[PDB]
């Protein structure tokens, strides 16, 4: 496993029943956000980490041919077939970072 981004952003998931934006793992904050490349089998998955306490929020595959849509500068999202999640990034700079890996990633695939 190699991470191939770090990025700072607060990792939410939609309450499709009351239509909402949650936080991820329960807690409002930010995490450290990877893509990590598993270089033997040429898989990647997101996995982010709250900064306070460490808690994964967030460790979900990317696979083949996922869109990933960039609604705003800041803000990123993205589905699989039980959740949609977005993440709030803390910076443009986060954003664009954790996009040119996920662009990669899925170029790669
Ligand atoms: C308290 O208020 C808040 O929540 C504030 C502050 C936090 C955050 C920041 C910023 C803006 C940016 C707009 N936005 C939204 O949520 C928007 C507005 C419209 C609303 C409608 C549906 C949503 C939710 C569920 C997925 N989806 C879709 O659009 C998805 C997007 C999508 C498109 C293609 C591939 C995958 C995906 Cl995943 N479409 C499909 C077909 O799946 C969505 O995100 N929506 C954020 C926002 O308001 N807020």
């Amino acid at each position: 496993e190699q991470s191939i981004c770090q990025a700072r952003a607060a990792v939410m998931v939609y309450d499709d029943a009351n239509k909402k934006w949650v936080p991820a793992g329960g807690s409002t904050g930010f995490s450290r956000v990877h893509i990590y490349h598993h270089t033997g089998n040429n898989t990647f998955r997101v996995v982010g980490r709250k900064i306070q306490d460490h808690q994964v929020v967030i460790n979900c595959a990317i696979p083949k041919g996922l869109k990933y849509n960039q609604a705003t500068q800041t803000f990123h999202q993205w589905r699989d077939a039980r959740q949609v999640y977005g993440l709030n990034f803390g910076s443009k700079e986060d954003a664009n970072v954790f996009a040119s890996a996920m662009m990669h990633a899925l170029e790669v695939l």
